[PDB]
Formats: C-alpha cells, sequence, structure tokens
C-alpha cells in the first residue's frame, strides 16, 4: 500500500508502487517501504562497486587517475563536452583509443544536451556513453593485469570475474544470490535484494567516516573512502548540470553521496550525523529505493520526500531540490492542474 | 492482480498494473483485467463525446465540416503540417482566428515531428495543439447558438454545460457520478469508471453498424455513426504517421476505431464481426484500458496483446503492430537484453 500518486484536480491520474530500505553500516534494516528485499537490477547504481573492482586491480594505481576520473567511473553522466573530454583524457592515460571501448552511444541522459544533439543531427559514439568512465577503468584494469583488452566486457574476462566477486562481497551475499543480466552499455549488470544496495552505500559512507577520523583502514575500506570523496568532490562528473544526483550532492556538501540506476532505482550513502543518530544508529546509513514501474520523475520526488521524513539535511539544504520533490503540473496555458502526493508510511 | 512485466535476462525490471474492460453495446461487462470500474480520467479518449456535443449543437451543420474535419475534432494529432493546415481551414469555416483559441502549444506527440521543430527552433502556438480540432469545434458550437466565443472553454459557458451533460448521457451516469478536472489544453476533462469509457466506444461502433444496416436512428445515433465513420476514414487526422492509433486503424480498415488518452488510457470501438460473435455478443464491442502508472510503451503492448487474446483481427492484420506488441529491448551495441511479458488471464463473465 506504499504509493506515490499524481492527481488532476484531486482525481487520481497515475499511481506508482514504492519500495525502499534504510539500513545501517552492517546492513541491518532500520526502516522500509513496500518490499525492502525486492530482487532489483541495480543498473548504474552498481557503479561504486564496479569502480572498487577497478581500483583494487593491481597496477591501476600506476595510471594516475585523479578524483575526477574516479567520479566519472562512478558516473551516469549527461555526455556533456567535459565528460567526453575527460573520457578521452583517461583513454590517453592508459594509451588506448576510442575504438577499444565496447560500450555504445545513446541519446543523452540530459534533455537539454540531447536537444542540442538533435538540433545538430549528432550521432553519439562509444566515447559519449554515460558509462564511458566505467569502461575506461575496465580497460585500464584489463591492461594492468596483462589479460588482453579485447573482451574486457565479457563475463569470462578476469575483469568481469573481479566485478562479480566484488559485488557479492560488498553485498555480503553468496555468488548464487546475485543474478546477472546485460546493461545498456553491454557489461554484465547485477541484481540483488534492494536492501543490499543500501548496504553497499552504507559501506561507502562508513568508510568515508573512518578515513576522515584517521582510523586504520584495510585496503578495501581506504578505496571505498576514496570513491565516496571522489563522488562528493566532483558530483558534476557523476551526472551533470541540472541532474538530480549532481544537485543532491552539491546541496549536501559532502554529507552524503547519491546515485541513479536506470528504470528508477536510487541509492544514498549517509555519513554518520545527528540525523542518523536520531534514527537510532551509531554509524553511517544507507538508503535504497525502487519505483516498481520505472518512472524517474516519481523516483526523484520519492527520494526527496524520504530524506525529509528521515530528517536528513535541513529544510534549506533540501529546498535546493524543491522542483524534484513537488514536480510542476502546469498545462499549456500556465494553469496548475494537479500535483504529486505521497500516500506511503515508513515502517520500523 | 494483472501486470505487464519487463525483464532483463529474465530478471524482472519493471512491472505495470493493467486495468481493462471489454463491454457489449449496452455496456455489459464481458471480459476484464485489473479493476474494470476504476475511476479514470479519459483525457483525449473522451474526444468523441466532446465531438458529439459539438455536432449536436444547433446550427453547427451550417459550417460544412467534412469527415476529415470531424476526425480532427476527435484527434490527438501529431501537429504535422497537414493537421495545422486543417485547423486553419476549420477556423476559416467558422470565421474565427487563432487568437480565439484557448488551448496552448506543446511539444509534438510525435518524436519525429518534434525533431524537425527543434532543428527549426520552432515554438508551437495554439493552432499546433493536439486538441486544436476539438477547440475549433467548440468555438463553432459557441458561435452557432450565439453564446459568444469568449470563455467557450469555461465550465459556466453553455458549450461546456452541453459537453458535461453529453458525457454523462453517453456513459449512462448521473451528473454527480462524473468528476471533472482541467486538461492540458485547458478544457474541462471528465473522469468516470473505466468500463464506461468502453461503453462510449461500443456505442460508436454500434451506431455505425446500425447506420450501415439502414436502421431507424435518432439524431444522436446518426451522429455517433458519423463520428465513427469520420475516424475510420481519416485515421491520419486522429493521430499521424507512425502513431499507434493511425497504424491500428489502417490495419483494421474500418472494422474498429481506437484512440489514446494521455497518461496511458486507450479505447476501441469494434464493429460486429465473426470475432465479436465468438466473444459472446450479438452486437458491437467496446474495449478500454488504463496502465496504472501511465507508461505509453506498455499501453500499446498491452492493447495489442489484448486484441490477440480476443481474436480481433487476423494474425496477419495484427503483425502490422508487432513493433508495439513486443517493444524492442536491444542495447547500445545491438544485443537483445530483455523483453516484455503478459502474465495475466483475461477474466470472462
Ligand atoms: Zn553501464
Ligand atoms: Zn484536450
Amino acid at each position: 500500500e506504499d504509493f506515490v500518486v499524481t492527481d488532476r484536480g484531486g482525481i487520481v491520474e497515475n499511481s506508482h508502487r514504492v519500495h525502499a530500505a534504510v539500513v545501517d553500516a552492517k546492513g541491518r534494516l532500520l526502516y522500509a517501504l513496500g518490499n525492502p528485499t525486492r530482487m532489483t537490477l541495480a543498473r548504474s547504481a552498481a557503479k561504486p562497486a564496479q569502480a572498487l573492482a577497478i581500483l583494487e586491480t593491481e597496477g591501476v594505481a600506476g595510471y594516475g587517475f585523479d578524483d575526477a576520473d574516479i567520479a566519472l567511473m562512478c558516473a551516469a553522466h549527461s555526455s556533456e563536452d567535459r565528460h567526453i573530454a575527460r573520457t578521452r583524457a583517461m583513454l590517453s592515460k592508459i594509451k588506448a583509443e576510442e575504438a577499444d571501448l565496447r560500450c555504445g552511444g545513446h541519446p543523452s541522459l540530459s534533455e537539454m544536451v540531447n536537444r542540442s544533439w538533435i538540433k545538430q543531427d549528432f550521432i553519439p559514439t562509444a566515447v559519449c556513453s554515460n558509462c564511458s568512465g566505467k569502461h575506461v577503468g575496465m580497460l585500464a584494469g584489463a591492461r594492468a593485469i596483462g589479460a588482453g583488452t579485447d573482451g574486457y566486457h565479457l563475463p569470462d574476462h578476469p575483469m568481469q570475474g573481479r566485478v562479480k566477486r566484488t559485488v557479492a562481497e560488498l553485498c555480503d551475499l553468496d555468488a548464487g544470490d546475485v543474478e546477472w543480466g546485460t546493461d545498456g552499455c553491454n557489461l554484465p549488470t547485477p541484481a540483488f535484494p534492494l536492501d543490499r544496495l543500501g548496504r553497499i552505500y552504507a559501506k561507502l559512507a562508513s568508510a568515508a567516516d573512518g578515513s576522515d577520523a584517521g582510523e586504520g583502514q584495510s585496503t578495501r575500506c581506504a578505496a571505498l573512502a576514496h570513491i565516496f570523496r571522489a563522488m562528493a568532490r566532483h558530483p558534476e562528473m557523476v551526472a551533470g548540470e541540472g541532474r538530480y544526483c549532481t544537485m543532491l550532492m552539491r546541496a549536501f556538501d559532502g554529507a552524503l553521496v547519491g546515485k541513479l540506476g536506470a528504470d528508477a532505482s536510487y541509492a544514498i550513502g549517509v555519513r554518520a550525523s545527528d540525523a542518523t543518530r536520531q534514527l537510532g544508529t551509531d554509524g553511517a546509513l544507507g538508503i535504497s529505493v525502487k519505483i516498481e514501474d520505472g518512472n524517474l520523475e516519481m523516483l526523484y520526488a520519492v527520494v526527496t520526500e524520504l530524506l525529509e521524513r528521515l530528517g536528513i539535511g535541513s529544510p534549506d539544504v533540501r529546498s535546493q531540490l524543491a522542483s524534484f520533490h513537488h514536480p510542476q503540473r502546469v498545462n499549456t496555458m500556465g494553469v496548475t492542474t494537479g500535483g504529486v502526493s505521497f500516500p506511503f508510511k515508513l515502517r520500523g
């Protein structure tokens, strides 16, 4: 019975089923909407796990990827010129070429960018892929271990072996409880219970907390903390101008990281704060969300509403997101015709 | 309940709740999915009832609207140049101007038309509205009874009083059982049980059957028959090139009319046929569908699946709709990554 709803003049137009998990740094379930263990394709929200697989590949350190490169590895970017430029710069660092990519072009995730492409009849290529940074990192990993760069995207390649292991490990799942399909960018892509997506991001944030504190860290926790700080420092690489993820991460100014998955999943890693303590946990927090029918506009409204209900942020921080929280319903003559409502109830 | 489901490598991606009603010519429920009486905003799918109100307005006959004009009154067109052109020619027939329209421009319902507008930096205006034909019809009726064109779109104008009474009468509902919001084109827009949307379209097809067969008809049934005929004859006016509605109606070549409502409603009126007799009725049939979350891609897939389940059309006729039936699920490198499935059973009365 957990829904987000749009109305016209009080009459229900559409309704969308919501699933959400709120977990602690061990993955213990604190709050939920809908079915918080729903088997769910993480899509682009898996990218911090895939970036960890890259950064844990021996020899990748020698290429000198910077924080903005790492953020782009974690990106579903808008294919802005700066994303394309950074993709080529990362290819140059590993002495590869666009022709070595195994992802393909697609209409930009930004409406404003895609409008400019349409105006020019532009044909996007591999380098414009929203996943281009993850693909450059996977090439780098393939080149670093000496495996061969053709086939780096294939499930029998050792780089995909590393990804599959790393995802199960962060999720704390046996390999048999993670399912695999193929993504738009033509990499294997994982599916696992929705709460475990929150667990991954809770572990990002927890690692960021330990790094910031000066605590001793395993090589994996060090790398997670690096991923968090890269995303939070360069949120415009993770998505782009006007994008929810970018506006979300700039508003919060290092307190959390957040990421979209295609077909309306979302994941947030919250560093330990007054808010998380108020929720009843002594460490970092993870949040995962899926809109059952895949509608992105409703995803962003639900994620902002959930941050409000969880007390994360302040009204002024969250207010930067106001156009997503309450999407505009204006007709062709400027008349408001209805709006969005949140008939769901968090359960503990 | 009843879902259309999309997968990626067999892993469930999205699922969409389906509502559908199959009704006979008197509105008796024959088959259903979901909640067949769901209160639903009919949106553009109510436009034949709005057309009926226009055509029943005293004196509208004197403008000489033709079959393609009536089709455009029933349309959610793609704002192709011919749709705009017919809108202006209809303004001319009633001696009105673009400045009289109270609908506004919007991005074209056709991705291909919208590509050309972006390239040309084109800003759509009132004459480009997908509802433009409806709005010229309502100007016409307003002027035909001397009620004035100013405010023709407002609930207190007698043309809108005529629309509201007419919607309830076609649905066979009391006035309080129809709810009203405001549409994207800035007209009043009705909400009523989904099966009643099927009833409107069954009444369309039924009247066309009666008209073809030479039966005595009231002015209203004669007018429903003209509406069906105008839509079936000019499916390109009702939508446009490449649009589901147009391709559907062309494939069936007069046997049915079909129309989209925004946020994924759909309605079909089916003329009496071997298919409909096999479904247990002696007359015409009406179908209405709503995808709960509003997804258009899923709507067209479900409607086409539902035609196959009902045996409506030859399997050869329906293969013209294959690309809508099972939408493409291929990635940026040409690899098929998933599909759509229909794990529901149509429940019969
Ligand atoms: Zn990808
Ligand atoms: Zn309209």
